[PDB]
C-alpha cells in the first residue's frame, strides 16, 4: 500500500501510475495547468541518479487523490521521460528553499 513515502504523504503504485498518466497525456497535447504550467521541463539539478534518459517533466500528485487540474499543486511531483517511463516520486517536503528530496 505504501510504495511511496512524501513525508507524511503515502502513495501506492496505483497512485503514481494515475498521476503520471494524466501529466503524460497533458504533456503530450502540449497543454498546462496551474500558474507553474504543469507539466514542465525538470532539469534534475538536484542530482538525483534516475535509471530512465531524460528529458524528465515534472507534475503534481495531490494526496487526496485527485488528479492535478491547475489548483495548488502541494509539495509532491511524479518525475516521468518521453517515453512514458517513471523517472521517481519527488517532494519539497523536508527539503530546504525550492530543492527537492527523494520520496522513499
Ligand atoms: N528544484 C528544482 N527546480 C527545477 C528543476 N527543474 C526545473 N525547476 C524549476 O526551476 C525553478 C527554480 O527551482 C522553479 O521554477 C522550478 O520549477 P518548479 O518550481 O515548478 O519545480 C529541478 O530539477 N529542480
Amino acid at each position: 500500500a505504501c510504495d511511496y513515502t512524501c513525508g507524511s504523504a503515502c502513495y501506492s503504485s496505483s497512485d503514481v501510475s494515475t498521476a503520471q498518466a494524466a501529466g503524460y497525456k497533458l504533456h503530450e497535447d502540449g497543454e498546462t495547468v496551474g500558474s507553474n504550467s504543469y507539466p514542465h521541463k525538470y532539469n534534475n539539478y538536484e542530482g538525483f541518479d534516475f535509471s530512465v534518459s531524460s528529458p524528465y517533466y515534472e507534475w503534481p500528485i495531490l494526496s487526496s487523490g485527485d488528479v492535478y487540474s491547475g489548483g495548488s499543486p502541494g509539495a509532491d511531483r511524479v518525475v516521468f521521460n518521453e517515453n512514458n517511463q517513471l523517472a521517481g516520486v519527488i517532494t519539497h517536503t523536508g527539503a530546504s528553499g525550492n530543492n527537492f528530496v527523494e520520496c522513499t
